[PDB]
């Protein structure tokens, strides 16, 4: 059966679970420390699959402890396993999440590992009949335009029934990555690449980018807790308010929820206005948890 | 014989150390400008630093066995820690301190997980032959049990002639109330600007004058004030001082105050005087604030 396929990057999260944000220069308690696999890409397999869609994670991974982890963590959620590039150099990257339970903040210390990226000629053994939907979390911009242009030649020799929807996510302000806003069926673009534009909301956001975006695409834009907004080719802005939990715990990994629940409503033909609200409703419930199990 | 060694009793920690160039507003994501893995613990530390100034040294702690206990058990190795006491435990882990270093202000934010390892108790420690050491340290964690350790000391110490006598010391590092009981043993008594503060002390001659009513007869009460400095009580009732000695640029405070303590174990194992101590420690500490670890105080 056709799976989604997320390229990606994995990273380890070690979390530390706090009542109240640290003040400087002081030693703190934890409520609870975990270890959890992140990144992008990663935690939208995660959703996918607790939402009951087949799944593929396409990622650089170097051998050894943090693989066996990551790996064993990915084969607990059937997520497909075929596309990971092993690489010679680098470690899987590292993260430090403090997440304060009271306010529902993540803060995130980053600690890159010189894991070389997922390359266009790693893309091209990639057998694309075995995918119905391809989402790209952008990084490595003109590596992935290759990708991207890949997927596109593929699809005009198929017929509109058997193309491959893609979707792109430009979350990070980097100009590398705006070359991507022409790719893909689905654009999300993340209310920090926004307010970094100098856009105020989501409309506004929207309407100022989405002629950036390829004839035809929906521009999507989640902006926390005023929900998200979706703009397509006929002009109308939709719009979902955001469901947050009675109390917000956990907001890491709460956009790559409401990416992946976007990505499932509209591969099941569910309309536009649908799979925003759906994504709301989806990334809320995650905002009242402890990591994404709960979410089912 | 051999010469005797320095015993500390006390937990090994794995320090997750986050180095970065400004302290990180809540909600954002900051790039590190490194991050490591350091073996840490308070009476770990203390030991690192007793083996680095050459005193022969000892450390009895609960371990787990795995990659995290293989890390730390090899680092203590290569300090030549002697590890014969170490109490392997069938539940529980290493636990694991996430440590943020602000290198621009040199301050250190922990984030502690206790990973439900079992304590070392006062059976465990029953079992510690007592003619090996000259000095014993001990860590404030599980107080009650940590009674019957100090207690099993000062009955081995009515038996011996008073240069036998083994000399104790205790850390009250955590604002816990279990704790405070420990103020009541030992011959050097170490209590943090931490738990000084949390019990209303403004200063260390405030906190020494405040708790000196609660250490045993002929005891010495020392408390650490970062820059300002650091204080010692003993019974004429004369408070001891030694200026801080701070490095030209301040970053890297994590173990200052197990570098601290240490050295003035180190001094008074040595018979030095307790002003000869405190100045010591001051000088060890400071030193080690002006660089990354413990290694370049020597
Ligand atoms: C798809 S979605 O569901 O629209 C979504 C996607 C991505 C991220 C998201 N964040 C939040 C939502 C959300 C929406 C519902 C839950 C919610 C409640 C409260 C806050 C606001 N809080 C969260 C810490 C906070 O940002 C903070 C900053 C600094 C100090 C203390 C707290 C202030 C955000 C969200
Ligand atoms: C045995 S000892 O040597 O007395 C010692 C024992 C334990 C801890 C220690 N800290 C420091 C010393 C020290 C003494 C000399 C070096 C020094 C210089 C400057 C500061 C002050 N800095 C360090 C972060 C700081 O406290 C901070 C607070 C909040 C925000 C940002 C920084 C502002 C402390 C020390």
């Amino acid at each position: 059966e056709k799976q989604i396929l997320c390229v990606g990057l994995v990273v380890l999260d070690v979390i530390s679970l706090v009542d109240k944000y640290p003040k400087e220069d002081s030693e703190i308690r934890c409520l609870s420390q975990r270890w959890q696999r992140g990144g992008n890409a990663s935690n939208s397999c995660t959703v996918l699959s607790l939402l009951g869609a087949p799944c593929a994670f396409m990622g650089s991974m170097a051998p050894g402890h943090v693989a066996d982890f990551v790996l064993d963590d990915l084969r607990r959620y059937s997520v497909d396993l075929r596309y990971t590039v092993f690489q010679t150099t680098g470690s899987v990257p590292i993260a430090t999440v403090i997440i304060n339970e009271a306010s529902g903040s993540r803060t995130i210390l980053y600690y890159d590992r010189s894991l070389p990226d997922v390359s266009a000629t790693d893309f091209e053994k990639v057998d694309l009949t075995q995918f119905k939907w391809i989402h790209i979390e952008g990084r490595n911009a003109s590596e992935q335009v290759k990708m991207l242009q890949r997927i596109d030649a593929h699809n005009t020799r198929q017929p509109p029934e058997q193309k491959i929807r893609v979707s792109v996510e430009v979350e990070k302000p980097r100009e590398e990555l705006f070359q991507l806003f022409g790719y893909g069926d689905v654009v999300f673009v993340s209310k920090d690449v926004a307010k970094h534009l100098g856009f105020q909301s989501a409309e506004e956001a929207l309407r100022g980018l989405y002629g950036r975006v390829r004839k035809g695409a929906v521009l999507v834009c989640a902006w926390a807790e005023e929900g998200a907004d979706a703009l397509g080719p006929d002009g109308k802005l939709l719009h979902s308010d955001a469901f947050p939990p009675p109390r917000v715990v956990d907001t890491l990994g709460a956009g790559d929820t409401f990416n992946a629940s976007v990505i499932f409503s509209l591969s099941q033909g569910r309309s536009v206005q649908e799979a925003l609200r759906f994504g709301c409703q989806v990334a809320g419930k995650k905002c009242g948890l402890q990591g994404f199990d709960g979410i089912v």
